[PDB]
């Protein structure tokens, strides 16, 4: 499917190896369909997720067709695990496309676009080569490029992208994807929303303090107050005590 | 597609992402199928391996279920731009079947003390984790290997050689022949191109300056089938 | 620069490029020293590491010459963002060295040795190739290598191999490496071990329990108590209390 | 140390992590220095180089402190396999510096109003990762580059290169003359095999063969010091 981002960027997803089962298939090395029932399977990939053993959701993997302005593409591209290819400013000739922003946040825009893209065209026309050409661009000038990665380390994308710290412009095309492997690796996506994005990291002195007001017990009843048992309540209690 | 390797193992082909079509359609960058007549592409697919332009190549992607003994599995393992999982001697119990080679480039005697103090070790209780310990490196593993076209033909211009160990080479020409089928314009390029070409160091082809003449080499390499850019790159690498 | 390991194992410090120094240096893009103050430093360290900016400690790296049995190299190999060099099976002659356990784990091998290794000189002694000889050897045997990792991929691999669920023999190992890297740059294994190695990841419900068990004010004297205040303490409130 | 690129960049050598004896040291996982005489280590590094045994070379870590052009940091930045630290745009406040090409293959006046827009965008109160957006691809960024020899190699192969822009190539033979003064005997080797050597395909070692006898290359070869293991080599590429 395509999503549309910003006002000209969109997401688009072009190919997918796999889903849930190939988690899950390839966790239990089988030599079919690796699969069992449901719940069996939604519980395995919990596992997996919980205890970083990573590997089979490597064998996920995701291909998207990206537009966006440079300036969010320099950010997206950070990310040394993907594949990436984009439309070389080089031998194509740059279409006049720029990002404009709803609105600018705190802590003219028109004009030097226009001014730039004359000079790009003025420049153009006297014969300057186009790789020469295209620097007197601004960075909000829109690119394309393929983007594969594979699950575990789109999530990873998706961690850091998808928090506040992130610049807007790129969370939003992190929703964007986030949206398409929801639907794609529903199971997947239910762990890693339980586990990574709606949890948080504790240091050792938050862990400290979770000591000291708390015991064993009272945690544990909180907890399966809240539907954990077995070994989630068991490792949660295990990582504030043992 | 299960290609039997070894007295007991085998490569088998789980799943795979694009084909040529995928090569040729990134390259392009397209919205849509990014194609065009097979002459077109297949001469884009020659010209993007030439090149080094490999990103588009990476758009292509395979996953294995393999069976191979340990010993093969960690030369298989050196190369690191690959995900793979494999059955842990630490959770599971490994079955006994070794690599009982066919020829030589007494094993039965090791392998059966070895998987004897196995049980042995199981038997009296001591984790699992520390058993498999005893096991002799010939002993067959099974895991999954997923990865990119450009990092596979990697993996097979260096494990089809012939100084790559042998058993190891056979595990490649399987896979090779699976790629082969799968991607056949890629195939022919990586073909023609890296496997059955060669690196040439400069007083090699200073050599070859001094033996030989443009026109000379010109009319060789064309009258061989080499036109177009082909035959004007050939000829730059020497004069 | 040697620490010994298991019962003729070791780990020895062969080079270092960077240290503390280099962390803030890379930070902060310098022409010269790039180092302020062991106390301002050491609060831009803390806070690369707690936000996940990861790039500056890939500016230090270590390499190491180590010796370990072969079944312990493979789980250590598991780790695919190093480099590596082995001495070969297939041009040497392996050193009859084995691994004797200090004692078994519950959850004879002298007598496999013995018969193994003159299995492997026997087969030499006829004729056989190295390459396939080696063969009949069993996992406890000792190899040696070389192993070059940068510090964010160091300290990821610590923090796997380091924990409980890890195989004692790595940890081990682990241990010894941990202990070489608390050394020569003791500003980043402070904030290592304080936001990642005795921190903890909680899950969705898991905060869902804290946040109702406790109350902010009151979580804030605890974290208070032993010393947050700052973006930390509003920070660890925050992953509790939106 | 520091060698000076385009008008207003340069490229300088931060840190190094071993040279020649390192990649030796290593290729023989050495309890010690593991180095030998300068020439059978020369002649050790011309094997691992040759044979493409490529672990020992990635011993060797080089880190770079550059400053270049945003649209030359771009191509830079494809080479995955090495770690980067540039200054952030949405941090710091970038310098008006911009790389005015003593010729091509007005710019002033597009350069002054963008960082014009630019200033006039920080003053009214505009956030930093917003009012750089404005800025041209020719505004010089900075940034720390580590990668080790293995794929500095790689990376200088394919930047030297004729293809490769104008631009990044003056960057990557500003790297080029400090590698070859810290790793001598390594770049020798490179130079040698990779930098001025070829690939050739199928059809072009099959011209070569039958337009020419083992004798007749042998005659050339030798003629030029080649012996040994290496002339082996050349012979079989062809024939074999
Ligand atoms: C709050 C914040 C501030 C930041 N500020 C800056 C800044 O000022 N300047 C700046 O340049 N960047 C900055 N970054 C970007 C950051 O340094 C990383 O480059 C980016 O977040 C990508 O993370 P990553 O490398 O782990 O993901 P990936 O690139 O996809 O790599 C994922 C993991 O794979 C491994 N890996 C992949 N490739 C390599 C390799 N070649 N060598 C070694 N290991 C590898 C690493 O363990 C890595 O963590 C900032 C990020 C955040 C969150
Ligand atoms: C004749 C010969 C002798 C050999 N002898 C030995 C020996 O004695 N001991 C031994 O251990 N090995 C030996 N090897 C193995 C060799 O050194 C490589 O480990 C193996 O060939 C894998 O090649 P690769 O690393 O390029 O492939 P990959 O592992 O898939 O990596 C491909 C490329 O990606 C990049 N890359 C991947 N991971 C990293 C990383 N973590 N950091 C930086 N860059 C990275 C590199 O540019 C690399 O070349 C030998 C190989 C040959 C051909
Ligand atoms: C509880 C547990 C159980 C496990 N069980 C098993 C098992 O049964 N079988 C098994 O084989 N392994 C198992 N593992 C190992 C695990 O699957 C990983 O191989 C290992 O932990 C390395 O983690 P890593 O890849 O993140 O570290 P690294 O290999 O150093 O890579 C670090 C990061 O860099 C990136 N990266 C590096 N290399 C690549 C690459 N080639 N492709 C894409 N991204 C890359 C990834 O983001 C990765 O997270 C288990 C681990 C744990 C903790
Ligand atoms: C003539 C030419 C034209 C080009 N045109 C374009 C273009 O139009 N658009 C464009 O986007 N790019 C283009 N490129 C860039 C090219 O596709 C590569 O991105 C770039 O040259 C870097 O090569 P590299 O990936 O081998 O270097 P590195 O990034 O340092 O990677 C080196 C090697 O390590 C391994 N490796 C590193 N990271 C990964 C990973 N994440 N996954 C799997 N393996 C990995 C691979 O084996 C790789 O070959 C062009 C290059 C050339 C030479």
């Amino acid at each position: 499917l395509t999503i549309p981002v910003l006002d000209k960027g969109f997401v688009r997803l072009v190919d997918q190896m796999g889903d849930d089962r190939a988690i899950v298939q390839a966790a239990r090395v089988s030599y079919g369909e690796g699969t069992k029932t449901v719940r069996e399977d939604a519980a395995l990939i919990d596992y997996l997720m919980r205890h970083r053993h990573t590997s089979p959701f490597e064998m996920v993997v995701f291909k998207f067709h990206v537009k966006a302005p440079i300036f969010v593409a320099r950010q997206w591209f950070r990310h040394r695990t993907a594949s990436v290819n984009e439309i070389s400013g080089r031998y194509s000739i740059l279409k006049e496309e720029f990002y404009e922003p709803e609105a600018f946040r705190k802590q003219l825009l028109r004009k030097v676009q226009q001014e730039a893209y004359g000079a790009y065209r003025a420049l153009l026309e006297k014969g300057v080569a186009r790789e020469m050409a295209r620097m007197v661009l601004p960075l909000n000038l829109y690119t394309e490029f393929y983007w594969k990665q594979d699950l575990h380390n789109l999530f990873h994308f998706l961690k850091l992208r998808l928090a506040p710290e992130a610049q807007w412009e790129i969370r939003q095309y992190a929703r964007a994807i986030a949206e398409i492997v929801k639907e794609r690796v529903p199971l997947a996506w239910a762990a890693f929303e339980e586990h990574l994005l709606e949890g948080a990291f504790l240091s050792r002195t938050e862990l400290r303090a979770l000591r000291g007001l708390l015991t064993p017990e009272v945690y544990e009843k909180a907890l399966s107050s809240l539907g954990l048992g077995g070994s989630r309540l068991k490792e949660a209690l295990e990582k504030v005590f043992g």
